[PDB]
């Protein structure tokens, strides 16, 4: 779980409502899944564990919904969300 | 001014009260600078101007209140800024 944050490669952020800590291993699996994501208090906490360890935050409002309503925690992502995370990561990871 | 904002390399928000969008031309000039910069209702502005033409968001709360603080529109980015936001440019531009 949040413990987990540090290595998040981005979070996808609502403000100041909802945080998604994205993991992603090209080395290994194909597909980026879900850290750690929550609302509120919970939000709050993956926010201020990425700032911490210096992992980009995004806003990006329709994304955050969609993962907060669609994943899971240590999921790989739902296919809806596939590309916006992608384009994310594309740059992130370069 | 938010003319200006879809072609921003990036804004730097403050949830829900700074954002700063940022210039970059690395094929004309040395530094970035600050496009437009606002709080409140224009911060607001900038960030909806941003979301429809594709510009990433970032959420940095010290570079953003650094930016407000320091910096002007149609002027480089202040020094104290200069290596953060060259972490945001190094992997959005790539
Ligand atoms: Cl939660
Ligand atoms: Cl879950
Ligand atoms: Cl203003
Ligand atoms: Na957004
Ligand atoms: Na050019
Ligand atoms: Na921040």
């Amino acid at each position: 779980t949040s413990s987990q944050i540090k290595h998040a490669s981005a979070v996808v952020s609502a403000p100041k409502d909802i945080a998604v800590a994205i993991g992603y291993m090209p080395e290994k699996y194909k597909a980026p899944w879900i850290i750690a994501m929550g609302v509120n208090l919970r939000a709050k906490r993956i926010i201020a564990e990425a700032e911490k360890y210096g992992v980009p935050i995004m806003r990006n409002v329709p994304l955050a919904h969609q993962l907060l309503d669609e994943g899971k925690e240590l999921k790989f992502i739902p296919e809806t969300t596939y590309e916006a995370v992608g384009e994310i990561l594309l740059y992130i990871t370069s």
